[PDB]
Protein backbone atom coordinates (compact mmCIF):
# COMPACT_ATOMS: atom_id res chain seq x y z
CA UNK A 1 0.00 0.00 0.00
CA UNK A 2 2.74 2.29 0.31
CA UNK A 3 3.91 2.24 -3.32
CA UNK A 4 0.27 3.00 -4.12
CA UNK A 5 -0.14 6.02 -1.48
CA UNK A 6 3.43 7.27 -3.31
CA UNK A 7 2.46 6.96 -6.81
CA UNK A 8 -0.36 8.51 -5.90
CA UNK A 9 1.31 11.47 -4.59
CA UNK A 10 3.81 11.02 -7.88
CA UNK A 11 0.78 11.54 -9.96
CA UNK A 12 -0.56 14.35 -7.98
CA UNK A 13 2.46 16.40 -8.15
CA UNK A 14 3.96 15.58 -11.30
CA UNK A 15 0.73 16.71 -13.20
CA UNK A 16 0.10 16.81 -17.06
CA UNK A 17 3.41 16.73 -17.88
CA UNK A 18 4.19 13.61 -15.37
CA UNK A 19 7.29 14.88 -13.96
CA UNK A 20 7.85 16.81 -11.09
CA UNK A 21 9.77 20.40 -11.91
CA UNK A 22 11.84 22.56 -9.55
CA UNK A 23 8.42 24.96 -8.96
CA UNK A 24 6.50 21.66 -8.35
CA UNK A 25 9.51 20.29 -5.89
CA UNK A 26 9.71 23.55 -4.24
CA UNK A 27 5.68 23.74 -3.57
CA UNK A 28 5.80 20.09 -1.86
CA UNK A 29 9.17 20.45 0.20
CA UNK A 30 7.10 23.88 1.88
CA UNK A 31 4.25 21.69 2.87
CA UNK A 32 6.55 19.01 4.47
CA UNK A 33 7.74 22.24 6.38
CA UNK A 34 4.87 23.56 7.43
CA UNK A 35 3.22 20.18 8.18
CA UNK A 36 6.38 20.05 10.69
CA UNK A 37 7.21 23.36 12.84
CA UNK A 38 9.64 21.69 15.00
CA UNK A 39 11.88 21.96 12.02
CA UNK A 40 13.34 25.89 11.63
CA UNK A 41 13.96 27.30 8.41
CA UNK A 42 13.17 30.23 6.29
CA UNK A 43 11.94 27.60 3.95
CA UNK A 44 13.04 26.09 0.06
CA UNK A 45 13.73 28.67 -2.06
CA UNK A 46 13.00 28.00 -6.13
CA UNK A 47 17.10 28.64 -5.85
CA UNK A 48 17.34 25.48 -3.61
CA UNK A 49 14.99 23.54 -5.52
CA UNK A 50 16.09 24.34 -9.26
CA UNK A 51 20.17 23.29 -7.60
CA UNK A 52 18.19 19.59 -6.23
CA UNK A 53 16.52 18.92 -9.08
CA UNK A 54 19.50 19.21 -11.35
CA UNK A 55 21.67 17.47 -9.40
CA UNK A 56 18.91 14.50 -9.27
CA UNK A 57 17.75 15.20 -12.95
CA UNK A 58 19.55 11.71 -14.49
CA UNK A 59 18.51 11.75 -17.89
CA UNK A 60 18.46 15.43 -18.05
CA UNK A 61 15.16 16.34 -19.25
CA UNK A 62 15.12 19.08 -17.11
CA UNK A 63 12.65 17.71 -14.78
CA UNK A 64 12.15 14.73 -12.42
CA UNK A 65 10.77 11.50 -13.35
CA UNK A 66 9.19 8.97 -11.36
CA UNK A 67 12.00 6.80 -10.41
CA UNK A 68 14.40 9.89 -10.10
CA UNK A 69 11.77 11.53 -7.61
CA UNK A 70 11.37 8.51 -5.55
CA UNK A 71 15.32 7.81 -4.85
CA UNK A 72 15.04 11.77 -3.97
CA UNK A 73 11.98 11.64 -1.84
CA UNK A 74 12.64 8.10 0.49
CA UNK A 75 16.42 10.01 0.97
CA UNK A 76 14.41 13.63 2.03
CA UNK A 77 12.31 11.04 4.49
CA UNK A 78 15.14 9.26 6.30
CA UNK A 79 17.25 12.67 6.48
CA UNK A 80 14.13 14.22 7.83
CA UNK A 81 13.79 11.65 10.51
CA UNK A 82 17.86 12.34 11.89
CA UNK A 83 17.61 15.63 11.78
CA UNK A 84 14.92 15.62 13.96
CA UNK A 85 16.27 12.82 16.16
CA UNK A 86 20.39 13.99 16.13
CA UNK A 87 18.58 17.79 17.28
CA UNK A 88 19.39 16.69 20.75
CA UNK A 89 19.21 20.10 22.38
CA UNK A 90 15.71 20.72 20.68
CA UNK A 91 16.68 24.05 18.70
CA UNK A 92 15.23 22.87 15.40
CA UNK A 93 18.19 23.66 13.41
CA UNK A 94 21.77 20.84 13.47
CA UNK A 95 24.24 22.77 15.36
CA UNK A 96 28.11 21.61 14.73
CA UNK A 97 28.26 19.58 17.42
CA UNK A 98 25.46 17.57 16.31
CA UNK A 99 26.58 17.46 12.70
CA UNK A 100 28.93 14.53 12.42
CA UNK A 101 26.36 12.42 13.85
CA UNK A 102 23.58 13.47 11.61
CA UNK A 103 25.92 12.82 8.47
CA UNK A 104 27.38 9.54 10.09
CA UNK A 105 23.84 8.14 10.65
CA UNK A 106 23.24 9.17 6.36
CA UNK A 107 26.18 7.10 5.96
CA UNK A 108 28.85 9.94 5.50
CA UNK A 109 32.39 8.88 6.94
CA UNK A 110 33.94 12.61 6.51
CA UNK A 111 36.91 13.92 8.39
CA UNK A 112 37.15 17.47 10.11
CA UNK A 113 38.21 19.54 7.17
CA UNK A 114 35.00 18.77 5.48
CA UNK A 115 32.74 19.80 7.97
CA UNK A 116 34.72 22.73 8.91
CA UNK A 117 33.99 23.39 4.81
CA UNK A 118 30.06 22.02 5.12
CA UNK A 119 29.43 24.25 8.32
CA UNK A 120 31.18 26.85 6.77
CA UNK A 121 29.37 27.05 3.54
CA UNK A 122 26.10 25.95 5.24
CA UNK A 123 25.91 26.69 8.94
CA UNK A 124 25.03 30.10 10.32
CA UNK A 125 27.27 32.37 12.50
CA UNK A 126 26.37 30.32 15.44
CA UNK A 127 27.64 27.02 13.13
CA UNK A 128 23.76 26.03 13.19
CA UNK A 129 21.97 24.72 9.95
CA UNK A 130 18.50 25.00 9.26
CA UNK A 131 16.74 22.22 7.87
CA UNK A 132 16.22 23.23 4.37
CA UNK A 133 20.17 23.90 4.28
CA UNK A 134 20.82 20.45 5.97
CA UNK A 135 18.33 18.65 3.39
CA UNK A 136 20.04 20.79 0.20
CA UNK A 137 23.54 19.61 1.14
CA UNK A 138 22.95 16.41 2.00
CA UNK A 139 21.34 15.74 -1.59
CA UNK A 140 24.50 17.31 -2.69
CA UNK A 141 27.09 15.48 -1.41
CA UNK A 142 25.06 12.78 -2.02
CA UNK A 143 24.81 13.07 -5.38
CA UNK A 144 29.18 13.87 -5.72
CA UNK A 145 29.77 10.79 -4.10
CA UNK A 146 28.32 8.87 -6.20
CA UNK A 147 29.19 10.44 -9.26
CA UNK A 148 32.63 10.41 -7.94
CA UNK A 149 32.56 6.45 -7.47
CA UNK A 150 30.80 6.43 -11.49
CA UNK A 151 33.44 8.54 -12.87
CA UNK A 152 35.96 5.95 -10.62
CA UNK A 153 35.79 3.10 -12.81
CA UNK A 154 39.37 1.76 -11.70
CA UNK A 155 38.53 1.88 -8.45
CA UNK A 156 41.92 3.91 -7.84
CA UNK A 157 40.47 6.50 -5.60
CA UNK A 158 41.27 8.96 -8.52
CA UNK A 159 39.03 10.50 -11.07
CA UNK A 160 40.26 12.22 -13.98
CA UNK A 161 37.51 14.84 -16.13
CA UNK A 162 38.01 16.84 -19.25
CA UNK A 163 36.74 20.52 -19.04
CA UNK A 164 33.48 19.53 -20.81
CA UNK A 165 33.25 16.84 -18.72
CA UNK A 166 33.78 19.24 -15.69
CA UNK A 167 31.42 22.04 -16.67
CA UNK A 168 28.97 19.23 -16.91
CA UNK A 169 29.39 17.94 -13.29
CA UNK A 170 30.03 21.43 -11.76
CA UNK A 171 27.73 23.69 -13.47
CA UNK A 172 24.72 21.24 -14.17
CA UNK A 173 23.85 21.25 -10.09
CA UNK B 1 38.57 59.90 -7.18
CA UNK B 2 36.86 56.46 -7.99
CA UNK B 3 39.82 54.11 -6.40
CA UNK B 4 39.01 56.40 -3.42
CA UNK B 5 35.49 55.84 -3.69
CA UNK B 6 35.78 51.77 -3.76
CA UNK B 7 37.53 51.21 -0.66
CA UNK B 8 34.64 54.08 1.09
CA UNK B 9 32.30 51.18 -0.72
CA UNK B 10 33.80 48.62 0.94
CA UNK B 11 34.99 49.50 4.39
CA UNK B 12 31.66 50.48 4.41
CA UNK B 13 29.68 47.26 3.50
CA UNK B 14 32.57 45.03 5.33
CA UNK B 15 32.57 46.57 8.66
CA UNK B 16 33.74 45.64 11.97
CA UNK B 17 35.28 42.60 10.80
CA UNK B 18 36.84 43.76 7.82
CA UNK B 19 35.26 41.44 5.79
CA UNK B 20 31.86 41.00 3.31
CA UNK B 21 29.78 37.97 4.43
CA UNK B 22 26.79 36.81 2.46
CA UNK B 23 24.55 38.82 3.90
CA UNK B 24 26.12 41.91 3.49
CA UNK B 25 26.88 40.64 -0.34
CA UNK B 26 23.07 39.79 -0.82
CA UNK B 27 22.00 43.32 1.03
CA UNK B 28 23.97 45.42 -1.56
CA UNK B 29 23.28 43.47 -4.62
CA UNK B 30 19.85 43.83 -3.70
CA UNK B 31 20.49 47.76 -3.68
CA UNK B 32 21.26 47.10 -7.13
CA UNK B 33 18.59 45.76 -8.70
CA UNK B 34 16.36 48.36 -6.76
CA UNK B 35 18.41 51.07 -8.14
CA UNK B 36 18.18 49.43 -11.91
CA UNK B 37 14.82 48.58 -12.51
CA UNK B 38 15.12 47.45 -16.49
CA UNK B 39 17.12 44.75 -14.94
CA UNK B 40 14.44 42.01 -14.26
CA UNK B 41 14.73 39.64 -10.72
CA UNK B 42 13.12 37.73 -8.19
CA UNK B 43 16.48 39.35 -6.04
CA UNK B 44 19.52 37.93 -4.94
CA UNK B 45 18.37 35.55 -1.88
CA UNK B 46 20.77 34.10 1.05
CA UNK B 47 21.16 30.89 -0.74
CA UNK B 48 23.10 32.20 -3.99
CA UNK B 49 24.03 35.01 -1.91
CA UNK B 50 26.19 32.10 0.27
CA UNK B 51 27.27 30.32 -3.03
CA UNK B 52 28.66 32.98 -4.69
CA UNK B 53 31.07 33.96 -1.68
CA UNK B 54 31.72 30.51 -1.08
CA UNK B 55 33.23 30.49 -4.94
CA UNK B 56 35.00 33.41 -4.14
CA UNK B 57 36.30 32.62 -1.13
CA UNK B 58 39.75 31.56 -2.05
CA UNK B 59 41.10 31.58 1.47
CA UNK B 60 38.24 29.76 3.13
CA UNK B 61 38.01 32.52 5.61
CA UNK B 62 34.11 31.92 4.84
CA UNK B 63 34.06 35.82 3.86
CA UNK B 64 35.34 38.14 1.34
CA UNK B 65 38.23 40.14 1.92
CA UNK B 66 39.27 43.33 0.08
CA UNK B 67 40.71 41.61 -2.76
CA UNK B 68 38.24 38.70 -3.31
CA UNK B 69 35.09 41.50 -3.02
CA UNK B 70 36.79 43.70 -5.46
CA UNK B 71 37.40 40.84 -8.11
CA UNK B 72 34.07 39.66 -8.01
CA UNK B 73 32.72 43.46 -7.80
CA UNK B 74 34.59 44.35 -10.39
CA UNK B 75 33.35 41.33 -12.71
CA UNK B 76 29.50 41.68 -11.89
CA UNK B 77 30.13 45.51 -12.89
CA UNK B 78 31.03 43.81 -16.32
CA UNK B 79 28.53 41.28 -16.90
CA UNK B 80 26.06 44.16 -15.52
CA UNK B 81 27.02 46.02 -18.65
CA UNK B 82 27.03 42.93 -20.95
CA UNK B 83 23.54 42.29 -19.91
CA UNK B 84 21.99 45.36 -20.57
CA UNK B 85 23.72 45.59 -23.79
CA UNK B 86 22.95 41.46 -25.00
CA UNK B 87 19.43 42.19 -24.14
CA UNK B 88 18.54 43.19 -28.00
CA UNK B 89 14.94 42.91 -27.63
CA UNK B 90 14.86 44.93 -23.87
CA UNK B 91 12.92 42.27 -22.13
CA UNK B 92 15.38 42.89 -19.02
CA UNK B 93 16.16 39.13 -19.52
CA UNK B 94 18.66 36.99 -21.30
CA UNK B 95 17.00 34.87 -23.80
CA UNK B 96 18.30 31.62 -25.61
CA UNK B 97 19.26 33.41 -28.63
CA UNK B 98 20.86 36.13 -26.44
CA UNK B 99 23.10 33.83 -24.44
CA UNK B 100 25.87 33.04 -26.60
CA UNK B 101 26.66 36.35 -27.33
CA UNK B 102 26.36 37.84 -23.67
CA UNK B 103 28.47 35.00 -22.95
CA UNK B 104 31.34 35.20 -25.80
CA UNK B 105 31.77 38.91 -24.24
CA UNK B 106 32.35 37.91 -20.69
CA UNK B 107 35.27 35.80 -22.55
CA UNK B 108 33.61 32.52 -22.68
CA UNK B 109 33.39 30.28 -25.62
CA UNK B 110 31.10 27.30 -25.11
CA UNK B 111 29.74 24.77 -27.05
CA UNK B 112 25.97 24.05 -27.57
CA UNK B 113 25.54 21.01 -24.47
CA UNK B 114 27.00 23.29 -22.40
CA UNK B 115 24.83 26.11 -23.36
CA UNK B 116 21.85 23.73 -23.72
CA UNK B 117 22.56 22.55 -19.60
CA UNK B 118 23.25 26.35 -18.77
CA UNK B 119 19.69 27.19 -19.83
CA UNK B 120 17.99 24.14 -18.73
CA UNK B 121 19.88 24.86 -15.27
CA UNK B 122 19.31 28.70 -15.08
CA UNK B 123 16.51 29.93 -17.33
CA UNK B 124 12.91 29.96 -17.19
CA UNK B 125 10.31 27.90 -19.16
CA UNK B 126 11.07 30.13 -22.17
CA UNK B 127 14.42 30.06 -22.23
CA UNK B 128 14.88 33.43 -20.57
CA UNK B 129 16.98 33.77 -17.32
CA UNK B 130 16.86 37.07 -15.11
CA UNK B 131 19.80 39.23 -13.15
CA UNK B 132 20.36 37.26 -10.88
CA UNK B 133 20.53 33.85 -12.45
CA UNK B 134 23.09 35.52 -15.08
CA UNK B 135 25.15 36.67 -12.69
CA UNK B 136 25.34 33.53 -10.59
CA UNK B 137 25.71 31.77 -13.58
CA UNK B 138 28.32 33.72 -14.74
CA UNK B 139 30.64 33.60 -11.17
CA UNK B 140 30.06 30.24 -10.72
CA UNK B 141 31.12 29.34 -14.59
CA UNK B 142 34.40 32.02 -14.40
CA UNK B 143 35.14 29.95 -10.78
CA UNK B 144 35.45 26.97 -12.54
CA UNK B 145 37.49 27.72 -15.31
CA UNK B 146 39.39 29.01 -13.01
CA UNK B 147 39.69 25.90 -11.10
CA UNK B 148 40.43 23.46 -13.76
CA UNK B 149 42.92 25.06 -15.02
CA UNK B 150 44.59 25.96 -11.61
CA UNK B 151 44.20 21.74 -11.66
CA UNK B 152 45.63 20.49 -15.10
CA UNK B 153 49.01 21.19 -14.37
CA UNK B 154 50.82 19.33 -17.07
CA UNK B 155 47.76 21.01 -19.42
CA UNK B 156 47.01 17.88 -20.98
CA UNK B 157 43.39 18.87 -20.34
CA UNK B 158 42.30 17.01 -18.26
CA UNK B 159 42.73 16.83 -14.29
CA UNK B 160 43.19 14.01 -11.52
CA UNK B 161 41.49 14.49 -8.24
CA UNK B 162 40.44 12.10 -5.28
CA UNK B 163 37.73 12.29 -2.99
CA UNK B 164 38.74 14.84 -1.01
CA UNK B 165 39.81 17.13 -3.10
CA UNK B 166 36.18 16.69 -5.22
CA UNK B 167 34.25 17.34 -2.24
CA UNK B 168 36.06 20.82 -1.23
CA UNK B 169 35.94 21.45 -4.99
CA UNK B 170 31.97 20.70 -5.88
CA UNK B 171 30.79 20.84 -1.80
CA UNK B 172 32.17 24.55 -1.16
CA UNK B 173 30.52 26.01 -3.99
CA1 LIG C 1 4.89 18.74 -13.67
CA1 LIG D 1 14.75 13.79 -15.51
CA1 LIG E 1 20.21 21.46 17.66
CA1 LIG F 1 17.86 27.85 4.90
CA1 LIG G 1 31.46 42.13 7.75
CA1 LIG H 1 38.05 35.12 2.23
CA1 LIG I 1 16.16 39.86 -23.91
CA1 LIG J 1 16.38 34.73 -10.31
Amino acid sequence: EEERQFRKLFVQLAGDDMEVSATELMNILNKVVTRHPDLKTDGFGIDTSRSMVAVMDSDTTGKLGFEEFKYLWNNIKKWQGIYKRFDTDRSGTIGSNELPGAFEAAGFHLNQHIYSMIIRRYSDETGNMDFDNFISCLVRLDAMFRAFRSLDKNGTGQIQVNIQEWLQLTMYS
